[PDB]
RNA sequence: AGUUUAAUGUUUAUAAAUUGAUAAUUAAUUUGUUUUAUUUUAAAGUUUUUAUGAACUGUGAUUUAUAGUUUAUUAUUUUU
């Protein structure tokens, strides 16, 4: 379909600067600070065979009455008193707890002192600036081995290792970081 | 006796860039309670700063004739 001479606009994210309106239609946008979520990533997690039924993408949204409805920060009816931790245009929201009230998840991930999730993408031999990255899930707790297994059903072909404190997943760029959170979000953590 | 490039990145916690400039901002998106000190061994021509050296070998200045001999010559040809 070269008859449409437009579509040049869909181009790349490699060899060319990517920013603003031109952000790749596959590349997620979940950063450390803007916890943006995506429905594409969430279906991969919802169409995969796993235990621990994730949370419905309906009851997972932190973002989609005096003067015809007021914001979700509990701005009160007087359109005056409002409450501190109730609305967040950056995507922040506390955990929702596991979705199955009959199951005991064997691992508990612990958000950090700033409300993050334990996955951080490092580089192998950063001295030479080698573009070979892995992950590390530092705040795991519980039966972290039965946490390793669930990562296999998501990442079947990634060399996954486990120590007492962390869980390394190798060859996982900034994208496999996002895909990890949507799991730990939907998981109720 | 005898020769040195730290094989490790766990909870307070936060590290993006860009103009020749003013400046401008979807500058996409990491890492680090801040990680710094190290870089063989032996080994020539050489340089440099001060120093010393005439008991050696170098050139002054005070010794004014303890030896045999040739030619008249005080010069000598010698002696040596």
């Amino acid at each position: 379909y070269a008859h449409t001479p437009e579509l040049r606009h869909m181009a790349d994210g490699a060899a060319m600067s990517l920013s603003g309106q031109r952000i790749p239609l596959l590349k997620p946008t979940l950063s450390k600070w803007s916890r943006q979520l995506r429905s594409d990533i969430y279906d991969e997690l919802l169409k995969l065979p796993l235990r621990y039924a994730l949370h419905d993408f309906r009851t997972l949204q932190a973002h989609i009455h005096a003067s015809s409805g007021l914001s979700s920060a509990s701005p009160d009816a007087p359109a005056y008193y409002a409450v501190a931790g109730r609305d967040s245009a950056v995507g922040y929201a506390p955990p929702l707890g596991p979705a199955d009230p009959v199951d005991v998840i064997p691992f508990f991930v612990h958000r950090s002192s700033n409300g993050h999730l334990p996955g951080k993408v490092y580089s192998m031999n950063a001295k030479t600036l080698m573009p070979a990255f892995y992950m590390r899930i530092q705040n795991i707790e519980g039966d972290m081995f039965r946490f390793e297994e669930e990562l296999m059903k998501i990442f079947p072909t990634k060399k996954i290792f486990v120590r007492s404190h962390s869980v390394y997943v190798y060859n996982v760029n900034l994208d496999g970081r996002a895909v990890l959170h949507h799991w730990l979000l939907g998981l109720g953590f």
